[PDB]
């Protein structure tokens, strides 16, 4: 699709047979998710933001749909009124911003 | 022109003649630029992100060039370790999230 900026750009996505919202995010190097619960071991890490920065959690190749558009890789989990999409992952969907 | 996001989407931009780089962040309603001193009163906001929420200084109808377009807008200055273009301008220069 073509989503204009008229409003926040959030969709639909898919974890675990889950359809959650998100929000495509160009000013995120990672995915960060809401609080839940991930297959796997995780590891620690540190993402700064307004605030400042913070410890977040990690995991490795999760899968997750985007508009009917599968990608896989980091996701991280930490505190967020809303899970975030970062280019880690739009990369992969192939998302670009025109104008 | 058509931006890829496999690096961060900085651009150069001209505010108070005077140009700046900043990210075109569609995660953020407005745009935030570090401390500066513009013209006209601005009234103080608060804005939120990762890491929490910092105190800022906004102004309106201030006048930014993006890419060579034009747009007006508000524009919250402060405390931001990084120059940020918000949905508030994206609009303005018609840019879009395309998959």
């Amino acid at each position: 699709p073509q989503i204009t900026l008229w409003q926040r750009p959030l969709v639909t996505i898919k974890i675990g047979g889950q359809l959650k919202e998100a929000l495509l995010d160009t000013g995120a190097d990672d995915t960060v998710l809401e609080e839940m619960n991930l297959p796997g071991r995780w590891k620690p890490k540190m993402i700064g933001g307004i605030g400042g920065f913070i410890k977040v959690r990690q995991y490795d190749q999760i899968l997750i749909e985007i508009c009917g558009h599968k990608a896989i890789g980091t996701v991280l989990v930490g505190p967020t009124p809303v899970n975030i999409i970062g280019r880690n992952l739009l990369t992969q969907i192939g998302c670009t911003l025109n104008f």
